[PDB]
């Protein structure tokens, strides 16, 4: 051992003494508790250190530095942060979705035909599309709405069936190109 016993002591002074040393008065310091030249090197170390000292500059020092002892170590470096409390993801529960954005033309007469879709693995055939259409809303609208295959087509897949548009059938499209 050596180095360690140079370090060891300036903390064992400077923890001892709590009130910290100025840099220009550590070397005297050291002669006389130590008994020892202290080399301008170790002036070196003392700023290094995080495990002894800490240097600090006061603002009545105007030239000079406090050497406080060691108990300012680790104050931010515990390299093990992210895992020390690992709080949840958001930046606060009140924060759960932080991006933001709007939907897509979505219409009313969309919206029945899209859940509507939803609801069958079947799709709903050319005749089923308007009989589902006013049993589950519970409405008798406008065939503008529900003979209107392009639009119907805008909403579904449709897809034929005994020939090209011989009869239809639709199966979900669901357009929600919005991302914001």
């Amino acid at each position: 051992g050596h180095m360690d016993e140079v370090q060891n002591r300036i903390k064992e002074i400077l923890d001892k003494h709590n009130n910290g040393i100025w840099i220009s008065k550590l070397p005297h310091f050291y002669k006389e508790f130590y008994k020892e030249d202290l080399n301008q090197g170790v002036l070196q170390q003392f700023e290094h250190w995080p495990h002894i000292c800490t240097v600090e500059k006061p603002c009545g020092g105007g030239q000079d530095s406090l050497l406080y002892p060691a108990r300012r170590e680790q104050p931010l470096k515990s390299d093990q942060d992210p895992e020390k409390e690992l709080p949840p993801p958001p930046p606060a529960p009140k924060q759960e979705v932080p991006s933001q954005g709007s939907p897509a033309v979505m219409p009313d007469v969309k919206e029945k035909v899209a859940e509507l879709l939803g609801k069958y693995s079947s799709g709903l055939w050319a005749s089923a599309l308007p009989k589902a259409f006013e049993d589950m809303y519970k409405v008798k609208f406008p065939e503008d709405a529900l003979k209107n295959l392009a639009s119907l087509s805008d909403v579904c897949t449709i897809n034929y069936i005994s020939g090209n548009t011989q009869k239809a059938i639709l199966y979900a499209k669901l357009p929600l190109p919005t991302d914001k």
